[PDB]
DNA sequence: ATCTCACACT
DNA sequence: AGTGTGAC
């Protein structure tokens, strides 16, 4: 009998990130319809972030913010700052070292974006059940928590209905094994209560979080109940759940493999999954994705919490849409704008993790061509933008299909510069 | 599309 | 090594 309810997983997902980021630095933008956008000279800038305030006006990512305007008059604007004519988010990296530091105190976290962090709570949930020596549990040790799927069976307002569902959920817990599945969830989301407490006061910031068996139904939980609110998702509530639960809202889902178990299964659904057998996934889908839908629509997944707190690579890129680079003085201009930010970064980086990048990845794009035209590695052995940028060159430099040396053919679309493979220094 | 980062697959 | 997907 297949289990998937050995692990106690949370994932804590900041309420609008880069907003609340703003917002803490600037108290006129708090309690408002706001948004956070970059490059403001074209459309008024693209919206990356959206206040709950905002989203009850329509108001979206991905939308101009002059196009968001006339859903919303009175929104305001947080623009990302500029450096070197590029993005510059280092005002929200640093937030999120905030965040991920207060968590790591707590247990072992995988980031898994600039937001959001997962948690394996599996032993730090064993530690606490012996302290409570038998102990039941408050619900006002759980004062944020949803238990979805409750209340359910024989007021009408939300906090109303929260409360109920929390009450049964409490009063059917078993509190005399401490084994139970479902006591060990409930430990875990009193702890991310705790950890969501933490990261308010110590920030200022709201999030939210979902705690389940694993990471896949902890990053859904943590979206049933958005901003400021906490979900638990049992093993049981799983069935239910995934009945009416489009197979594009779960995480890895979203893309072509999604589409693809949509179309060729003829379903809509998660939870009709199960009516095949892992043979039959695996035959469409290969034999990894396979067994691992076949376990998935039975809220079972096995992919671990990673201890990894820090990114694998440290990149920069800039697109170049008229405006493409057609000149050799331009693509070294450019290049080295992106290498300058890079060696800022990764010094950084070297002194605060104790770490040192040996490779540089360069990749551009060509007017003709559809994200990546071509993609080179060469060795980083130093820290210098005028090395790195000149080295980005030499490996590109026999694209330029011009004969003349001064001019570049066909113009470029895209510079990118990444750092990879790190050494412990 | 006028806006980093991970990972499978090769 | 280089490409493609997926998410944020
Ligand atoms: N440049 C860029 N930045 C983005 C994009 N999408 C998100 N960001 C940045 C902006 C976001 O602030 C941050 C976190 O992304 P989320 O957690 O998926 N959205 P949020 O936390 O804002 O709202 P809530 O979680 O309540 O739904 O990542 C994008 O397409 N591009
Ligand atoms: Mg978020
Ligand atoms: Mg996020």
């Amino acid at each position: 009998m297949a289990t998937g309810q050995d692990r106690v997983v949370a994932l804590v997902d900041m309420d609008c990130f880069f907003v609340q980021v703003e917002q803490r630095q600037n108290p006129h933008l708090r309690n408002k319809p706001c948004a956070v956008v970059q490059y403001k000279s074209w459309k008024g800038g693209g919206i990356i972030a959206v206040s709950y305030e905002a989203r009850a006006f329509g108001v979206t990512r991905s939308m101009w913010a002059d196009d968001a305007k006339k859903l919303c008059p009175d929104l305001l604007l947080a623009q990302v700052r500029e450096s070197r004519g590029k993005a510059n988010l280092t005002k929200y990296r640093e937030a999120s070292v905030e965040v991920m530091e207060i968590m790591s105190r707590f247990a072992v976290i995988e980031r898994a974006s600039i937001d959001e962090a997962y948690v394996d709570l599996t032993s730090a949930v064993q530690e606490r059940l012996q302290k409570l020596q038998g102990q039941p549990i408050s619900a006002d040790l759980l004062p944020s928590t949803y238990i979805e799927g409750l209340p359910q069976g024989p007021t009408v307002q939300k906090e109303g209905m929260r409360k109920q569902g929390l009450f049964q959920w409490l009063d059917s817990l078993q509190i005399d094994n401490l084994t139970s599945p479902d006591l060990q969830l409930t430990v875990g989301a009193v702890i991310v209560e705790e950890m969501r407490a933490a990261i308010e006061r110590e920030t200022g910031f709201q999030c939210s979080a979902g705690i389940s068996h694993n990471k896949v139904l902890a990053k859904l939980a943590c979206g049933l109940n958005k901003p400021n609110r906490q979900t638990l998702v049992s093993h049981g509530s799983v069935p239910q759940l995934f009945s009416q639960m489009p197979i594009r809202k779960i995480r890895s889902l979203g893309g072509k493999l999604g589409a693809s178990v949509i179309e060729i299964l003829g379903i809509e659904y998660m939870g009709e999954l199960t009516q095949f057998t892992e043979s039959q996934l695996q035959s469409h889908f290969g034999e990894k994705n396979g067994s691992w839908l076949y376990a998935m629509c039975r809220g079972i997944e096995h992919d671990p919490v990673k201890p990894r707190q820090l990114p694998k690579t440290i990149g920069c890129s800039k697109n170049f849409p008229k405006t493409a680079l057609a000149t050799r003085e331009q693509v070294q201009w450019w290049l080295l704008q992106l290498a300058q930010e890079l060696e800022e970064r990764l010094t950084k980086d070297r002194n605060d993790n104790d770490r040192v990048a040996t490779q540089l990845v360069v990749s551009i794009r060509v007017q003709g061509d559809k994200l990546s035209s071509l993609r080179r590695c060469c060795a980083l052995t130093r820290y210098d933008a005028h090395k790195m940028s000149h080295d980005a060159f030499t490996v590109i430099k026999n694209c330029n299909t011009s004969g003349i040396q001064t001019e570049w053919s066909p113009p470029l679309t895209m510079l990118f510069l990444c750092a990879t493979k790190f050494s412990a220094s």
